[PDB]
């Protein structure tokens, strides 16, 4: 079991170059894979996510070069669906957006392929797209749990009437946006009951239109698609610094900054991450907004209660921030964070009760009561690279922190720790 012990940090000031969006990564790499000619992508993500997504391309045949620093990729674009047989298995890590688009992608014309991932993949929900994806068609075999990966492939997805629940994540819609403008009939998509995470599925849309395919949006209660269309590669696409790798910084400067910019992302971002910016408002901070830049400086920061299911993995940010507001935090309105990279509603109540603030865990929300002074503890990471950079903001104190498995941060962001040690100032 590998550590890493953060030591005090006095001030945080500075600017951090964003590594690429995972979230705008896998739509795009995905996209021109489909896609009819040549994709230049930069400020690509190297990351484990699209690590996996690249193997997975390289393993359906898909021929792409990568930059020295992998963050500039050029794919050549299979122009139309993939394929493979033999049940050859694609492993996918922990990745959601390999995982839901790849099995709603794969299931065009016949196929014969099997997704699986780690551990922590066979129990993450796919039951809502599967379900989805059978209306419309598919033949898809669950080989362990009914309801979760890993799942055997079979081809089938032809369009039509096609319901999708989307009241546990947004990904399972996404990924029959994407898949459906290849099928050969028209899909209406039609959304059960609520849609959580809404704004990913904006983040969908606007990929799909880069690569030359809208819908009609009614309402995000339907989605009308015409079949037989094709993506088209978009030339050069310069992919977003990521918005939700970002929490980490600007919250950094709430609590002892400073300025903190980030670039890479600005006001007109499609990322609804960029709204942790206003929280961080709301509770005290002051905020810069730029063409490509967000910064925060530190004003004051005082314990907020709100509905956080727009920015559900930004919040968990603010969960650790609590540790130095003045009150009691509230972040309601995100069950989702149970069925992640962990549940995270667990894991971060347990971690925070550890440094020695009061929590509460509810069902799906959790109350934070700060200590009068943070203590030290050995933080458990659970295979999430959010709870390490999470909690990599108890060392803004006057007490080192250990984190358990920092390596963990690698799914979206490997070079998270010595970013921060560059904000990080000893006067
Ligand atoms: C969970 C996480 O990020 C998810 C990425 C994502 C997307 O479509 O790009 C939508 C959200 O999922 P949901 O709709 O289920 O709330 C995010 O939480 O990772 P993932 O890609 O493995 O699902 C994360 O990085 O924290």
């Amino acid at each position: 079991m590998e550590s890493l012990t953060l030591q005090p940090i006095a001030r945080v000031d500075g600017t951090i170059n964003l590594p690429g969006s995972k979230s705008v990564s896998n739509r795009a790499l995905l996209l021109a894979a489909l896609a009819h000619g040549k994709t230049v992508l930069t400020n690509l993500l190297d990351s484990d996510d699209v690590r996996h997504m690249l193997n997975a391309l390289t393993a359906l045949g898909v021929s792409y070069t990568l930059s020295a620093d992998r963050t500039r990729c050029e794919i050549i674009g299979n122009g139309g669906p993939l394929h493979a047989e033999g049940a050859l298995e694609l492993f996918l890590g922990n990745a959601g957006t390999a995982m839901r688009p790849l099995a709603a992608a794969l299931c065009l014309g016949s196929n014969d392929i099997v997704l699986t991932g780690e551990p922590r993949m066979k129990e993450r929900p796919i039951g809502h797209l599967v379900d989805a994806l059978r209306l419309g068609g598919a033949k898809i075999t669950y080989l362990e749990q009914e309801n979760y990966p890993p799942l055997r492939l079979q081809g089938g997805f032809t369009g039509g009437n096609v319901d999708v629940d989307g009241s546990v994540s947004s990904q399972f819609l996404t990924a029959l946006l994407m898949t459906a403008p290849l099928a050969p009939e028209d899909t209406v998509i039609r959304i059960k009951g609520d849609l959580v995470s809404k704004p990913y599925i904006d983040i969908t849309l606007n990929l799909m239109k880069t690569f030359g395919v809208e819908i009609e949006n009614q309402h995000y209660q339907q989605f009308v698609v015409k079949g037989g269309q094709s993506y088209q590669s978009p030339g050069t696409y310069l992919v977003e610094g990521d918005a939700s790798s970002a929490s980490y910084f600007l919250a950094a400067a709430a609590i002892k900054g400073g300025t903190v910019k980030v670039t890479g992302i600005g006001r007109n971002s499609m990322q609804g991450d960029i709204r942790f910016a206003d929280v961080l408002e709301k509770m005290g901070a002051t905020i810069c907004w730029g063409d490509d830049y967000i910064s925060c400086t530190r004003g004051e920061l005082n314990a907020i209660d709100m509905d956080m299911n727009h920015i559900p993995a930004a919040a968990m940010t603010i969960a650790t921030a609590a540790l130095f507001a003045k009150g009691t935090t509230t972040l309601r309105n995100i069950y989702n964070w149970r069925v992640k990279e962990t549940d995270r509603l667990f894991a971060m109540a347990t971690e925070l009760r550890k440094v020695g603030a009061e929590v509460e865990e509810g069902h799906d929300y959790i109350r934070i009561t700060p200590p009068e002074k943070l203590n030290f503890a050995e933080i458990a990471t659970y295979n999430d690279h959010r709870m390490a950079m999470c909690f990599s903001l108890v060392a803004l104190s006057d007490t080192p922190v250990t984190i358990l498995d920092p390596k963990c941060t690698a799914k979206t962001f490997p070079d998270y720790f010595e970013q921060l040690a560059r904000i990080s100032q000893a006067a």
